[PDB]
């Protein structure tokens, strides 16, 4: 029911990424032209090859950490044909999903369900693009201002360079992975973000002894260390945390409300003094955090070696807390690097195979993706700076009123900790397509 | 977007009882009329004043026992309008119920939900209505019926004509014989509207019973010992526990929609079987949880007095009542027990009968026209499509009778349950109006 | 402390088979003979090479399925130094334990528990004998009344037989592997108490496509299903079953009052028709029912085949409800057997291995004391067991100071509980006074 | 253990007999117990029987400890003195273990440590409130102190006794903090004398009172909780400066603080580490409320939202965010009038009682040594207890056999579990040996 538009022609909107923050906008979009619940032209650019969530930390039992009420779609209409519940009755599986009695479906499924909600969007979605540049367009030449924007894209196959001209951006590109500074860059040091995708590739023997490394003590390192001792059932894991303990996440139904999605007007119009000692005061909910059953699990698992040896440094899979990584030897043919680690308070060494860097991610590649229209912010940011409709601010003397570029997901300082997350997808998308083509559909 | 159709023609459908097996199939008409998805004449008739949900049972704290996505709609169309999501939406309380991450609504809740539903039908649904006849209508061919019904307020008796009946009236309380007739001996599903009346002082210590080992007897006793903080409650039950229902998921797949058509396919012997090797799923047992609650309650007085004989609270299990003797509104009752196996005398103010109900009531209701019937039949025969036989010879084609939720033996367990509400409304509108609706 | 006797000398009490129950008598005599909490010529004799608690279903993540307070001693008496709780403290595990917030320890670690108890008890038991006759003894020449029994035994390394004279006998021997008769035997056929130690020799390369199939829907079938996924993860495996589900155990608490030790008074005192009638209304509990977690786990891996691919027929991990099996090709030089499968209301796989997990039968003491069982009262084709589990004798026969007590068979008399650990702490207490109360 | 003349000189004299000072008395009769293994000893408590927190004891709460960590089992399992022993004296330990849970009802576990208590009976003299702790000089010309009499007030007279001794353990729990802005009227009352007071205050069950509670820990979401099923027809306001109710932290590998033998890994950091550590564990007990509770109180709002979406109108309110910047208390009227702003750096409740749920200090010990308090060594203005709970003394002061403990105050340098059940079995036997072990041996 979305129709594509030619490469070359001038677009409405052009979205950057096409994970499920873009993906709720293109369903709103749909949902705002559906006679039954109430065209421009947009595109949308992904550099994976197809649809995909977060499919290198897919590991085996992992679940969505939201309820799929919280979809893309049902706070903002439960009669969407693209809710969770709708998908589940497309595929003939809605009374057997009801008969797990769960709200925290597989990542697995939920991918699916998105997979299966972007399918109905491929003749509007360009797979393989990477977008390398956003450069300033004018309709005139000898014009003051920017009416529209180039994007360059690189087909991450061939590595050509296309470009895409519109007078909308969306940057929606999630996060990159954060890694510390002071690791040196190896085949053998992955981040979490590629645990399921580039570790197998690297450690092909899954009953071989390896000796692996986590680093971090989030839900990304709780499930690569537990997932590790299933998948290479001969190692020996360490989990290298410089925290005391893995902490769990705050599920709790008070402090969730900061994840409805009519919080965001809230929030937004705190000082920024407010929007920082709240950020602070929630980090809990999410950050360096772990769901209890997994916290819970682990305990189990590290209980039966105790059982089978009271000494807890002959292990099999150990715990390291309150240490940090000073150094990484990592030359030489051999298999293994040497790991240093002291105390994190204000020496020992392991030698592993592979060290998995569960270290979380940043939010702010949209800085250099927009490096080249990064002039026509207003005087005195050196930072893009949302509204409350996530539009950016622009010089207006630099910059027509008909062009713009709008942030998603990489708000949370301004909108709040939902931002980043599934939570208010659904009606975020209705906001945006109301803010973006709101005019347009009158 | 039903319409009335006015007193006095001749209906399409007339539906007898407006609870939630009769709303469904008001929604998918609904639905089957809704553009965004893709007028008969029809009417419901109800004897209560509004909808209500078992209203007599109402404790607080009670849950529903089903999963919200077994609701009116969704599992027939998520899309529609009357799923529980949407209606939560309307109410502006959908992330507010997200938040509490169950998918058992509080029945209050469950019942605003199905209330929310049937006003969207007020225009069809006569309420304060208790049919009480249902009568043939026509050559020597019955070809519609008249339903008669007594208004509760006025008893003024009115006829309705139609050329469908579908017959939804629930179960009537199941009572043990032999019990005198006493205000003070009161059967569950009235706890909630007859108790308070009868016992109006909260503080007093009120001696009551409670007789069975269900649901109902569960919520009954435990909620009487909140009710009436001072109280000595006694729970009366012939089996030895109270026993878990099972909710486990491989079980529980005998609810699924798709497993009527499979139940109903087996042979008599065979849905004999089934049904008493899953008569735990529903009947005689109690949510462990609540179980769980009871015998918390239970320890703690132990932990008070380890003589169970003086506790405020008891259970007499494996007993049976041999009598309940009265001496009129000025003496309490006397309820003479003995064990229930192939003794004791208790003295109380009140008698809660939570022993369950019988689903056999329109054979009554339909007694004027069980003439119809083929010969030798003592009881209707519904068939897969809940459409009862008729002998041929004295029943027109255009003319039928329809029975919900007193089907188990033929249709399973989930029939007189929610459980398949929202497809068998989509079912019985094809099966009603298929025709009528495709031209 | 329990000093052993002379093998050659007359015992006070032989019990044969030294698994808990055995092992609940021995910690309940030791606790009546210290002082501190409050000897006779005891020894047992066990057929393993040592202590094992069905070491054959050690299967990974199992667990305990009674809470550890009803362990081997607390029910009887808390400050005895057998129960789990000083077990834990002597390992340096207590606080570890706590941490964990489960009354179920893992069958491993109960496992340890029970032989950390039975390694206190070394001196006294003889490991590696399996009794095979309990045979009467007459002391006088010219009386014609039993007055020892000689418990033979053959040691399972040497194929030798022993004879101990004793004058009272503890059977104590647990269950026997209870097989479907129509199933032929074949080494691809293997019952569920065999499964961890027979099942990998069989099938030994943990990575191959192998076709197994489980029959059963009780408690060990859903943990041998269970496990063959994670064990061979490439296998297809089948649960046969001829009910329609597996069904949750019942763990509710007024219905678990059946396993305290003071109902057994109760349930003893009963007609054998109410004591029939009551062991059905509770088979429940424990007996074709699986625990709600391990459903829910099975439950959960089934909806994500059904996630990847909504034909079940396609799934690498099947359940088959409703089918017995009725008949078995197993002759050929063919790796895989064919199972021919009907329908259980009144098709054929080909499988590398069948799991039979089929329960267990209490009926070996019958074989065992076969040379004795003239010793009973006229009219009796099995063993009586009184409330303090002496098996009735004829009075003219048996001198009353010999005697034969059996332990873990007498669920028809003595209650669900009566094969579990429920009660083995109390019944340890009752035994070592019913046969050592006049000693002592 | 047998009671030694109040006017004797006693070997230890402890001063409380709630379950720290309980868990000393059952280390030594465990050690004086030849199936597990008489100096002076004498107990005073304030209270006329053992009761703990009695004034919280509010329907249906729970302890908040694994029944294994009770007054004896870490440190000895066979003692006469566990949990499961008092069930199963008490005929109830099969039926304990039909319940599938380690929290007992707090009603439960107060009876299962007064049961231990009342073994103490000759030794514990109750109803005597401590008020000083003096030096004393066996030769009153010699310059060393070598041991200290404890006065105490009979709390049914009033008449003060003095008792005699040569070591002191001081463990009396903790005292209500309040807001010192705060005015003292009947009306407003702390959390510790919920059940012994309001009741006093609102006798009308049925009555619809406007009663807040001021706080969002454990303590004011029990008594929120509570009031709403006591008084039903009340008007309850939940007044907190936080912005929600939080859970408390019981995931396994952070509650391994409370482990008995961290302790010596905790005493042996740094202070500034101990201060660092102590803050990232607060989760665990202050200011956060048991998961389940928060659930429970949320579903009761959620009701009040499906009966009216207007939060405004619910019978029970939450009102997060808020300070009391004035209370209006003075006049005839039966309500106070609450004054609140927002906590962040006009709206007014009219009530007829305000509970303050505000937590406890653990300071008191300072006032009763404050006639010793120039027996520390030069230059400290705090007591220094040092790894078995001993206070440093000036040791050319006061003679080596003389010595005052501190039990329940010393979070700082022993850790978070050291005002807790966690670790008194284990630390009872610790008290014993540093207490009395060279005597008993
Ligand atoms: C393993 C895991 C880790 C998580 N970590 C965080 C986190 O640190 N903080 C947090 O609040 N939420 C995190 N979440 C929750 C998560 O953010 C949401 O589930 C969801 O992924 C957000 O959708 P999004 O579309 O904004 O981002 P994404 O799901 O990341 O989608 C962004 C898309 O943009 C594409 N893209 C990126 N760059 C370009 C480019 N230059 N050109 C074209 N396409 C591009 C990517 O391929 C990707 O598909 C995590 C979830 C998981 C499963
Ligand atoms: C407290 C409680 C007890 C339950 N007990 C049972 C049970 O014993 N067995 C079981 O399988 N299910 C039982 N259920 C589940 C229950 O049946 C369903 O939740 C649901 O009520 C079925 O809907 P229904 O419309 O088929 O019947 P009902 O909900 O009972 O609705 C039937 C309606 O018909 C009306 N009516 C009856 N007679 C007449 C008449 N002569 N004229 C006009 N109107 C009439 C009634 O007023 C009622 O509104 C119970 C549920 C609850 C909450
Ligand atoms: C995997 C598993 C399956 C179970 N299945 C059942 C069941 O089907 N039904 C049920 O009611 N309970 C069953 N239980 C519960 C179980 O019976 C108790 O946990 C407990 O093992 C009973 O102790 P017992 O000493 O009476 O028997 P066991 O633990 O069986 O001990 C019997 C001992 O006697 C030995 N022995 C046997 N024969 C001889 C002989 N001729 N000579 C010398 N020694 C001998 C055995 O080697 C064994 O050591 C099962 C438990 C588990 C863990
Ligand atoms: C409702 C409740 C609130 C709690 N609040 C806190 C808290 O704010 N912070 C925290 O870390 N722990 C708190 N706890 C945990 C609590 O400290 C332990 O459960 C336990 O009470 C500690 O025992 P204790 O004997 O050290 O103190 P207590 O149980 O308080 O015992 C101290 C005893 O000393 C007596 N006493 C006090 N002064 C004198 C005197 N001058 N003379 C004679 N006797 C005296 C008291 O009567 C009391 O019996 C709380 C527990 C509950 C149930
Ligand atoms: N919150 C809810 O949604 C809710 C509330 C209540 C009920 N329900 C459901 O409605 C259905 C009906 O439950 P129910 O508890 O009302 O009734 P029920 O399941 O039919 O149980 C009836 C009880 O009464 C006993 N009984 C019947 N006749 C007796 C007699 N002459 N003498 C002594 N005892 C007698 C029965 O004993 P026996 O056990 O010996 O047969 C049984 O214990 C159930 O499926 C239930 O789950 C739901
Ligand atoms: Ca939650
Ligand atoms: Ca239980």
């Amino acid at each position: 029911r979305l129709r594509s538009t030619p490469q070359d022609e001038l677009h409405d909107l052009l979205c950057v990424g096409f994970g499920p923050a873009s993906l709720a906008i293109a369903i709103a979009l749909h949902d705002a032209l559906d006679p039954r619940l109430n065209q421009p032209k947009i595109c949308f650019l992904e550099r994976q090859k197809q649809f995909a969530w977060h499919s290198g930390m897919l590991v085996p039992g992992s679940k969505a950490q939201i309820s799929f009420i919280k979809d893309l779609a049902t706070l903002r209409d439960p009669r969407s044909s693209f809710t969770f519940l709708n998908y589940l009755h497309q595929k003939g599986r809605l009374i057997h999903f009801t008969n797990l009695s769960t709200f925290l479906p597989a990542r697995l499924e939920f991918e699916d369900y998105m997979r299966w909600c972007a399918q109905q969007f491929s003749d509007v979605v360009a797979y393989g693009e990477e977008v390398v540049e956003v450069i300033p367009g004018k309709s005139d030449p000898s014009s003051s201002v920017v009416d529209f924007f180039t994007v360059r894209s690189r087909n991450v196959e061939t590595g050509e360079i296309s470009a895409r001209r519109t007078r909308k951006v969306v940057i929606a590109i999630g996060g990159t992975a954060k890694m510390p500074s002071g690791l040196p860059q190896d085949p053998r040091i992955i981040h979490s973000s590629k645990y399921c995708t580039t570790l197998p590739a690297l450690l092909k023997d899954k009953s071989k002894p390896y000796n692996i490394a986590v680093l971090g003590s989030g839900q990304s390192a709780a499930e690569i260390f537990h997932d590790l001792q299933k998948r290479y059932p001969n190692s020996r894991t360490t989990l290298i945390m410089r925290d005391s303990a893995m902490r769990p996440s705050d599920d709790s139904p008070f402090v969730n409300e900061i994840f409805n999605p009519e919080r965001v007007d809230k929030f937004y119009s705190q000082s920024a003094a407010e929007r920082q000692r709240s950020l602070l005061a929630d980090k809990a909910t999410n950050y360096s955090v772990v769901r209890l059953e997994l916290i819970e699990e682990i305990y189990n698992d590290m209980y039966l070696q105790r059982v089978k040896n009271p000494d807890e440094t002959q292990w099999q899979h150990r715990i390291l807390p309150e240490r940090k990584i000073t150094r990484v030897e990592h030359h030489g043919p051999q298999s293994r690097m040497r790991i240093h680690l002291k105390s994190s308070k204000p020496k020992e060494t392991l030698e592993v195979d592979a060290l998995m860097v569960a270290t979380g991610y940043n939010r702010n590649a949209h800085e250099r993706l927009l490096s080249k229209v990064q002039h026509l912010r207003p005087t005195g940011q050196d930072q893009w700076k949302p509204h409350r409709d996530y539009r950016v601010e622009m010089d207006p003397s630099k910059v027509s009123s008909e062009a713009g570029i709008w942030l998603q997901g990489c708000n949370e300082r301004t909108h709040g900790l939902s931002d980043s997350l599934l939570s208010v997808l659904a009606v975020r998308g209705g906001e945006m397509v109301q803010s973006i083509f709101g005019e347009q559909l009158e």
